[PDB]
């Protein structure tokens, strides 16, 4: 049944965790910033080889894995 | 055949109560939304086909599954 | 009430776990309604079916089960 | 055996701290009560037999149980 | 032995938990006393052996364990 | 002999993201402060050696262990 396919890819994009939406405050290493969770508190946590830290800077709105909290994407 | 109901059943499951009420911040893309939780934080979820992504402008209201936070459903203002 | 079934009254209604309060925001279908809970978030949630429905409305404040935050019960008002 | 005493003995371990504090909003039944708890949300909770349920009154402060938030004392 | 000390003595130092400071709201009992705790709440707890009762005022700081919030110290 | 190199790996491994970050309210020993962690409550936590005690003032932003919430570092 090809509705059978088209129901599991609905169900995959409905299960896959969220991602967690931070803002940068600031870059203090080169691989590391501090990021103020809109889970409320603030961390120093890392940012994946993925992302690119240049395009990090304060006021940034950034995806955190809900793990390390590591910085996986930057939001437009 | 009984597959088709195993993903329907499985779907269901994916939008009854309990829903976390939230607000939708922006659209990211065709099928992803940051929603702002009533439960506190912001979250970069995905749009379930339940939902038609013209009805998601920021500020609206949306309900969420409890354990992804996919947008089930947009509530009636 | 002999005094060991007492003690299990009191012992089985000091570990039953609380109801949290909460306010109806509106009902939005048949047994469904979205609650605004007095710990800070609003969801939307079903009815026990042992609450009137029609005892609903907004404003109303009700119990929510824990676990499930399903109403499982209202509370009184004034007069 | 000692069943009276080993009942007596699990509601004594219920009583000892830490207590949350709260503070009674209304009895709405004979031994029910909603209080506001110091750590944020109203409960609908129940009143041990702990407690003189005439010593509870809109306003009073009150001890519950960490786990269950069951009324287990009155603070002056 | 001399430079593995060092180490050592600054891991333990590091591994030791840390205490809930909290202001006494008021006292209780002979050795319970009421604490707004840092947490949010305020909590009915127990003040260990160690530490004098007579030292806690409503206002004064205090330092709590982390699982029972006994009262370990009085910030002076 | 090479005993120090697996304690300097245990040092390490406790200040590296994610760390919490928090508030320094005030210093209570050479080592000790209070620190208003981004999390909620205040906490009596101990100095690592990798920090500079006469840099910790209140209002200095530091990194806590997630685990023992110890100050790891100092945010400039």
């Amino acid at each position: 049944m090809k509705e059978n396919e088209i129901l599991r890819r609905e169900l995959d994009r409905m299960r896959v965790p969220p991602l967690i939406v931070g803002t940068v405050v600031d870059k203090v290493g080169e691989r590391k910033v501090v990021v103020k969770s809109s889970t409320g508190p603030s961390f120093l946590v890392n940012v994946s080889h993925f992302v690119n830290p240049d395009d990090l800077a304060p006021g940034k709105r950034v995806c955190l894995n809900q793990q390390t909290l590591t910085v996986v994407d930057v939001l437009p």
